[PDB]
């Protein structure tokens, strides 16, 4: 069975186009009814169509979940990319699906993500802004958790070279000091950041990821004791999952959004001061002619 | 990951409006909740709604950290310029974002400042204050550590002139000097200036800036072993930081603020006897019809 | 960067009521620490809280350097003027703020003095001693270094008529005849005066002003090779300067105090019998009804 | 700036007890040195205190200039006037400060002077010296240079009722006929005398007295030609001086010191054989018990 | 002013043993030249050097006019006196000093002359010559012009005895007529006397004394008409002069010498046959033992 890490690893609702709908492209009758995209669920039984998906239409396709974020950047209180979301979907979210264990051997594992195109645009551009084409370009390797790597992909040169030298990728996060109760409660500390810094491959092995609070009376934000909210992550060492954060093009660094809004205030990260989730827009905002675009 | 210079680069908090009040416009919902800016932290869990800022927006909405200051000014013992504040934000400190490394090829930052406006009020004013008006001009440029430069931007076409003619922008600050332990402890000295200047993109190599102590039993300011001071800043050699300061827009120099308050006295900057920090007020009190507003 | 002309351009010690007291008005805490005026610099961070001052206090709180001077006034050998200056501050000293350079344009500068008033006690009053109010105004003006002027301001109408009519504002100052050899020695001559007579803004261009001696085996008065004075001071040629001195209203003549108490003796300045300096008090002490005040 | 009349007005000599002797009381140290009265010039930097002084010690704080003459009275071969002067200094020669000009408004000058009290010893004294107590009292007044004058101070009423009936206050001097070349030689001729006697504000307008030579090959006194004497004194015909010379109380005139010793003699000013500027001595050396003492 | 009676009233002249003299004891550097007695105002610029003198010096100091008078009575036609006058100086001449007018109050008047000495030299002395001794004996006294005096001094007591009985001091002289004219021509008549007698405070109100002619063409001696000579005194009403004369002791009257040399012929004052001029010598050729000597 998949293993979740960071995100739901239904493998079916991120590839095929929602399933609830009326007309419902990704469902097909059973044994001789409608054709694939024309039956009615809410009136007659009809089975998955073994629809999957490839390109640009996946990043789109993802709204199934996250209804109030998609609704937020597009017409909303982030109106400022809506442009970029409604023509690619969510363009700066890395997904790097990983598959089996067993770190003897070594894993396989892929990364999807955007990266700017600047060949164009008159040569000598250096804006604070990037040209709307980003190539949803991809990179695959594979290695085990300890030492060498090896890469492949379609990437732009000059970042296959900078993955090549460096030999491995690691990742990094920023890890809230929790404690752990014995009915679940989970509440976080004042001052603790542990930062992460790992292989990515050796990063499948622990699960000190703090992802905010589930308990009760908890002094930082949460108050109420009867939610369903997401706490501290699992290990999945030797499955496949499918590990989400953001892909930064410049060092190589696959980051992991560890702590959510609510935890990124100075009493609760003192000792390390920066955030690294934030650090995809960098290979975005403040490019160039050459550089790793 | 971002790396610090002289602030915090959380490009979150500078740019979404805060994160932990009632109605939290920043925040939404993770999955199908509530819609962005109606949930409750404290009582349901729910993720940043990816709201970024534009504009003078941008400089008022820094109210999340130095909430003393911003009493200090706006009706306290800094009530002369509340009128200033409460209309613009900080509106006399330049924020200087940068972008990327490896010094062969050159990196990329752009300036973000304020700048009087005088071609209205009566051609042939003088007078010792500005008139209220600013336009939150930006300066943007791309250029290697050493030599040439290119500008771009809106800036006002003297200040462009000058810049292109210049063909680099200097950083200029005093530096303190101090005495480095093995344990981390910080003492000031008593006659030590090493006056900074150097291009604004070399200035990314070195951090010898003193700004403050944290050592005990110091004979400068700080008595107390245990506390949580900012020391001598960091190196940040390539990578993406958040330099700032003020801007000296009648001669194109970034001015850093290296030295604070209680470091500013006769016996602890004695060989330079100007501090370069408090540069940024004469482009505002002493301007006059043409000049390079 | 501020330059320096004859004074410390240090605009927030002369404007901002010290900064290592305990209590420390000017000081507060950086990110969310004690509010303005309550921190203790001494047992933890805090930063200058922006206070800057206008009116008689400024005056007042320049006693953060020359204690010695103020104490000699305030019951000290200097006991007859205790009464002015413990109730506005030094009230006889001129303070001219300038403002920028390129003397193809033209500068700004502003220049702030005391003004003995008159118009009260019993019309008629030729007294050798003025009455104890002064009304602090200034005198503020616009112009380049060579030809017209434009002046504006609060002053009485009197001195505003003469220097209108005058077209311009002259410096003037004794220059003690100095030497100058390679390794910084200053020593002074027996016989050279030149008489300095210039416009106030071409008086920005040269710094051939004597202002004591710095030398070893001197004739003169200095006898001890390592000191730290202040020798001939600087140009500043086209940058913002806080040229310092005393303000004749009589004539409109601001007067720079050039050279220090042991080098205004015979031997030192035959040729021009008089010292410019001590030219202000004439403007308290021999005042009537009428006159410029 | 200040204008010589007949002396150097250099108010902080004849007001501040010397200014380079060791102690130096009116010496204190720049910033934050050695209190005042307390720094040593020779080995440090250290500047004007601001002293002041009042009453008889402005007279016997005078020798700073004149040794040779304070020499030649006290215990020289003026030895006669030993007793007074080493008791109230210089208590015969009568300093006028005087300030500003502009005739058609009119100028205000303050006379000061001694005048011998007879009010003791024994009523009926008639001797042909006066008793050793002379009260330094002074004289004040305003008035244009034509017509009126009002008048004020602590004289003895008899002296004020003259000048009050009287109406102006006189000047008279001895003119020794000079010849004025264009390279500066002055030479005296040998019957030349054009007494003086003019309103003492109208005296400020003329400056053709004699006041020794500075030639070569003169037929008077004079030899050497490169000797640096004192001249025909200057006009100061609007400014702020010091006239200097002795005070007659009988008939209130101010009489000017014009010639030297060396140009009192027969050949010198023949026309009118009275030197007015010996009239002093006789308020002091032919007194009784009323007069106007 | 002091005001001329019979004698240039030159208070230092008559006091201070020359002016233009070598080394010239009475002549000081002015500010820091030479001590006094030292300088060569030949040579270099000094001031007098306030010297004054008493006793028997006096008379004799008084040779730097009458150098034709000193030699004709030093080893001259006069060189019988010569004895006395060497050792003496001038001693049958009377000084009479004056002080101050305004005759309602009354002024004040001090003679000082010679008195032979006898009460030596074998008692019993009746010769038609005296001792070589005279004590240079002084009179002062106090009085209106009208009525009573009031006397002091150390005069032998019987000349003091006389005056007071007498109650006043009388003055003689002999007026020859004369004749003035517009041009200020003065020639004497053949037959006029007029003979003086008035108090001496009284006789400051008139000048009718001849004292020579002016004029040319006159038939008594003068033949030339341009000259410089001295006609007839001033009258010097309220002021201060220097009345010159001689003092008969015998009864207490001041004589002044009116007349000149070549005006002492009979055909110039034959109605009064005697001159009383020439009445001192009674009290030195036919003295004796008592008299009032
Ligand atoms: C249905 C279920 C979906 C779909 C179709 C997508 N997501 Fe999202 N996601 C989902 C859940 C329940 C959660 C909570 C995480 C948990 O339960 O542990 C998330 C979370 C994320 C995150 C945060 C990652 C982290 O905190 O480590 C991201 C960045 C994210 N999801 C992105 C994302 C994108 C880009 C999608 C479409 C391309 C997408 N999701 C679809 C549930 C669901
Ligand atoms: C939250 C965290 C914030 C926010 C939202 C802003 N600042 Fe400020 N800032 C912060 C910290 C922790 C510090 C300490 C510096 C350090 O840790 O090294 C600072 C410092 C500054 C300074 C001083 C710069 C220097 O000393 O070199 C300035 C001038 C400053 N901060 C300005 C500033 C402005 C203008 C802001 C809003 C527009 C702002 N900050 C927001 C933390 C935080
Ligand atoms: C701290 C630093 C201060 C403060 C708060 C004030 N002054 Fe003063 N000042 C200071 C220095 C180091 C010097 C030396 C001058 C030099 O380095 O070149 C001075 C000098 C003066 C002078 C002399 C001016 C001259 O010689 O040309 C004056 C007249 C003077 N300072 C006045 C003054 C007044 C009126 C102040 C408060 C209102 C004041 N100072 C404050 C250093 C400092
Ligand atoms: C220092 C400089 C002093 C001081 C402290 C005093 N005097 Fe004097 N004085 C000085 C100079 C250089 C001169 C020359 C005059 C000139 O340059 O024109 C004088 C002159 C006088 C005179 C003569 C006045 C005349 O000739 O018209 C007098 C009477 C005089 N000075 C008096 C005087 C007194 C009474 C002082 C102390 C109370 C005094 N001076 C101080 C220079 C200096
Ligand atoms: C310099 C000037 C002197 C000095 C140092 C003395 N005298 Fe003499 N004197 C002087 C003048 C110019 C005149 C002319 C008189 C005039 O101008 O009206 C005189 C006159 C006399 C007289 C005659 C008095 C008379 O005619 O009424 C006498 C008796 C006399 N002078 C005496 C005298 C004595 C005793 C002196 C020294 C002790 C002396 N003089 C000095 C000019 C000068
Ligand atoms: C929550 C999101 C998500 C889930 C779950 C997910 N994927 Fe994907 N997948 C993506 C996205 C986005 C892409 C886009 C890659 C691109 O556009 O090039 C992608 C692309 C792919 C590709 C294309 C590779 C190529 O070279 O074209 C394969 C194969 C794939 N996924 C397999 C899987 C499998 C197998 C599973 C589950 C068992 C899975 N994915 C689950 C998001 C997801
Ligand atoms: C993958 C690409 C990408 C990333 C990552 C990204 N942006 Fe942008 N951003 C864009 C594009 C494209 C635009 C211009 C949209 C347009 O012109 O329609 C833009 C525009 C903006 C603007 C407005 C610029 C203007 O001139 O008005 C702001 C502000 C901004 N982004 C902030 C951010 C911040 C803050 C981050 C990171 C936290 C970020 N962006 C991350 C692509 C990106
Ligand atoms: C502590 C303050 C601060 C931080 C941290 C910060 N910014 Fe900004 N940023 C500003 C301010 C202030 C402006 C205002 C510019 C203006 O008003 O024109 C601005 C403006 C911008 C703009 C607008 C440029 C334009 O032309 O309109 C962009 C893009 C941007 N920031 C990107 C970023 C990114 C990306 C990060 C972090 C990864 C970041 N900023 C972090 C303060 C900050
Ligand atoms: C970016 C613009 C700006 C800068 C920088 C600035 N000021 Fe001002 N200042 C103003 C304005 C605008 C006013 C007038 C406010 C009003 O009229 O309401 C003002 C007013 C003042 C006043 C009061 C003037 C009066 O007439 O009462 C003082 C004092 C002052 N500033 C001091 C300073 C000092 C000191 C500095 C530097 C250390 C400084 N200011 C920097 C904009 C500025
Ligand atoms: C060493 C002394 C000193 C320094 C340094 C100094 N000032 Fe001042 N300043 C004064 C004094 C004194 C006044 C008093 C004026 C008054 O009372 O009206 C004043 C007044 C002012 C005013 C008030 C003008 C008005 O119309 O009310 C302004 C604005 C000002 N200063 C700006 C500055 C600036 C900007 C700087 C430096 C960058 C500076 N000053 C540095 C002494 C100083
Ligand atoms: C700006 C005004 C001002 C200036 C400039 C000034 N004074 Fe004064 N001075 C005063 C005042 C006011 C008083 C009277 C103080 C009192 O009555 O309490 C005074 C009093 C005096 C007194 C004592 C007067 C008395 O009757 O006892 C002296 C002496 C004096 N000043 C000397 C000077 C000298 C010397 C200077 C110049 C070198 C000078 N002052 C400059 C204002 C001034
Ligand atoms: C060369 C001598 C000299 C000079 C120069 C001089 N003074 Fe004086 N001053 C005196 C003397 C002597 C007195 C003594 C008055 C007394 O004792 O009553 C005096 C007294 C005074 C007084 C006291 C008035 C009173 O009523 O008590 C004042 C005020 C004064 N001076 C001002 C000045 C000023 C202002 C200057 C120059 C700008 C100056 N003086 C220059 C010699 C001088
Ligand atoms: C032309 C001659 C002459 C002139 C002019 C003259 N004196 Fe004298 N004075 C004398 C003589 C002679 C004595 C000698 C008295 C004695 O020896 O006792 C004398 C003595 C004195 C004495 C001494 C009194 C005593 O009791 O010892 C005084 C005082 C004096 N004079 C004052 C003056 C004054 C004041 C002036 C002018 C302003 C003046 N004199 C001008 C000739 C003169």
């Amino acid at each position: 069975p998949p293993y979740s890490y960071n995100h739901p690893t239904n493998c079916i609702s991120c590839h095929s186009n929602s399933t609830g709908t009326a007309n419902s492209q990704a469902l097909s009758g059973l044994t001789s009814g409608p054709a694939a995209g024309a039956c009615d669920p809410s009136q007659q039984e009809c089975v998955w169509s073994h629809q999957v998906l490839k390109g640009t239409d996946v990043w789109k396709k993802c709204i199934n979940c996250h209804v109030a974020i998609w609704n937020s950047i597009n017409s909303g209180p982030g109106n400022v990319h809506s442009g970029l979301l409604n023509s690619y979907g969510c363009a700066c979210h890395a997904v790097a699906h990983v598959g089996y264990g067993n770190p003897t051997d070594g894993y396989t594992a892929c990364i999807y993500f955007y990266v700017p195109r600047l060949s164009t645009a008159t040569p000598g551009y250096f804006g604070a802004k990037p040209t709307l084409d980003f190539r949803n370009v991809y990179i695959c390797f594979k290695g085990t958790p300890e030492g060498t790597y090896t890469f492949s992909g379609n990437a732009p040169t000059s970042l296959m070279q900078l993955l090549e030298s460096k030999g491995e990728v690691t990742v990094k996060a920023l890890l809230v000091g929790y404690d752990k109760y014995a009915n679940g409660t989970v509440k976080a500390k004042s001052s603790a950041a542990d930062f992460l810094e790992t292989d990515f491959f050796s990063a499948l092995e622990q699960a000190g990821i703090f992802r905010y609070e589930w308990g009760t009376a908890s002094g930082a934000v949460l108050k109420n004791p009867s939610v369903r909210t997401h706490p501290l992550t699992e290990e999945a060492p030797n499955g496949e999952t499918i590990v989400m954060g953001v892909f930064d093009i410049h060092t190589g660094d696959f980051i992991l959004v560890a702590p959510y809004a609510p935890y990124s205030r100075a009493p609760y990260y003192l000792p390390v001061a920066v955030n690294p989730g934030v650090a995809a827009c960098f290979n975005c905002h403040f490019v160039y002619q050459g550089q790793l675009g």
